[PDB]
């Protein structure tokens, strides 16, 4: 192993991935699961090849991850949500979108089975909605138009519309809080700023795909974008980005995470506080702030962003942007404690089970990999694998248990022109050799071989390294999955 992690070191818990960005993202907890839906973000470039700053040129996308375990990342790809102008080469699913930023996320038991709603932005101008019968696709676009312009009864006066975020009450009643931006244009008053009232909550019909009634104004002071609702002891918070204008008193800092609190889902909020700085604050820095709470296996966390993985590829964040985890702490009198944003994050909840198949594409470190959608046969809905594998590249999970019998043998499928291997280590990039898997050539990068080999001496709780070694270049193979058996 020679390659060395880009921000996610080992150990560490965030950013949750490295191997590529992920902005605005938002929580869906499900059977056992967490998934992360995240706003594309993407390198743009300058003619002669040089990086510029983010223009959200690329958020025509949505990036998925999920985890069971806060710290071991299933990569599930891209949804092409964007459908318009030159968005995803034909694959588009909302032909009526250029862009889809900032997604949410909801689920929905309706008629019996569970359905999938996934929101977005279409930059400031409007809301959509695509539908699925799982948390990952494949996904259909019911309407064919936004669900929420302009037009809608109560959205007049909102600068951005954008912003999404829905909530599924206990009785089953969909709400979508929107909006955004401060009124005046190049130069707010000092009133615009403390209340630009473009902040609103909608309620939705049963079918999660239309709304009922008209929506109503949320004042949230020094409001400017990043909707978000939870729901605590019976008690609804939203909470929401302060904007960065103006005078602010020292209860409303700019570009922080503020909050409300109602016992009603559309109303009255009252302000209560602030509980996450801006990501500036913490990693250097600054630039947008964007959130979401959630409970996930009985703990309450936020997942927010900031700029952790450009600024250690460039020396600059350039404003792209990757998921951060930390818990979220409510006190006793319902206000929420400062979150601790960090690097170490959240340790890892559960072990890893090494024993069923194994997306290769979940790992919780990796230096240096990419992943992208796999042409292997069978998988799971939009199927990725591990590639830009080169000489010393290395994944790692976390906490894998072998149980006190320990293993046998270990199985990769794998594609390969040249061939190369697979080293399996414990704990370290050098640790305990336990076996070598020898990848031979299949005929190709879009040919699969599951190869088996023999393990030895894998008993117990590990971090486990795939080390991958090979004399040729570039990508030495393609990995999909693995698992390994019982002894
Ligand atoms: O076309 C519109 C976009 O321009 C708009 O982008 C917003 C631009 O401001 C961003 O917030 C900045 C974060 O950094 C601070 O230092 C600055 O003071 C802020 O202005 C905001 O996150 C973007 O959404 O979005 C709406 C589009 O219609
Ligand atoms: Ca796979
Ligand atoms: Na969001
Ligand atoms: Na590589």
């Amino acid at each position: 192993a020679t390659s060395t992690t880009i921000a996610k070191h080992i150990g560490n818990s965030n950013p949750l991935i490295d191997h590529h960005l992920g902005a605005d993202p938002v929580a869906l907890t499900y059977n056992g699961r967490v998934y992360i839906y995240m706003s594309s973000d993407d390198y743009e470039y300058n003619s002669n090849g040089t990086i510029k700053d983010n223009s959200f040129a690329n958020l025509n996308r949505v990036f998925v991850i999920s985890s069971a375990d806060m710290v071991n990342w299933t990569d599930h790809g891209a949804i092409p949500v964007a459908g318009a102008n030159g968005a995803n080469g034909g694959r588009g699913i909302a032909k009526w979108a250029g862009a889809s930023w900032a997604p949410s996320i909801a689920v929905k038991k309706i008629n019996g089975k569970d359905k999938f709603f996934l929101y977005f932005a279409n930059s400031g101008g409007g809301i959509g909605v695509l539908t699925a019968d799982s948390p990952i696709g494949p996904w259909t676009d019911p309407i064919g138009k936004p669900l929420v312009t302009p037009s809608t009864p109560g959205m007049s006066g909102v600068v951005w519309l954008f912003d999404p975020a829905v909530f599924v009450d206990d009785d089953g009643t969909g709400y979508l809080y929107a909006g955004g931006g401060v009124p005046g244009v190049s130069n707010p008053t000092q009133g615009q700023w403390a209340n630009p009232k473009t902040a609103r909550v909608i309620k939705l019909g049963p079918d999660m795909t239309s709304v009922v009634g008209s929506a109503s104004t949320i004042d949230a002071p020094f409001m400017f974008e990043d909707s978000g609702l939870h729901k605590y002891n019976g008690t609804y918070y939203y909470s929401y980005c302060i904007n960065f204008g103006g005078t602010h008193p020292a209860d409303k800092p700019p570009g922080e995470i503020g909050y409300m609190t109602s016992s009603s889902p559309m109303g009255p909020f009252t302000y209560r506080g602030h509980f996450l700085k801006n990501p500036g604050a913490f990693f250097g820095g600054g630039g947008n702030n964007h959130h979401a709470v959630f409970n996930f296996k009985n703990e309450w966390y936020v997942v927010y962003h900031a700029q952790t993985v450009s600024s250690a590829l460039f020396g600059a964040g350039k404003g792209y942007r990757s998921p951060h985890i930390n818990k979220l702490v409510h006190n006793a009198d319902g206000s929420i404690q400062e979150v601790a944003a960090n690097y170490a994050g959240v340790t890892q909840i559960s072990n890893l089970n090494p024993y069923n198949r194994v997306e290769a594409e979940t790992f919780a470190w990796n230096g240096r990999i990419l992943t992208e959608k796999s042409t292997a046969p069978g998988g799971p809905v939009n199927n990725q694998h591990v590639t830009s594998i080169q000489n010393g590249d290395w994944i790692a999970v976390g906490n894998a248990d072998f149980g006190a019998g320990g293993a046998r043998s270990f199985k990769a499928n794998v594609a390969s022109t040249l061939g190369g291997k697979i080293e399996v280590r414990l704990d370290s990039a050098d640790g305990k050799l336990v076996g070598t898997l020898n990848v031979p050539s299949t005929g190709g990068a879009q040919t699969w071989r599951e190869i088996e080999t023999a393990v030895s001496g894998a008993t117990g709780v590990h971090k486990v390294f795939f080390v991958f070694t090979g004399t040729g270049t570039g990508n030495l193979f393609n990995f999909d999955y693995w698992q390994f058996t019982q002894r």
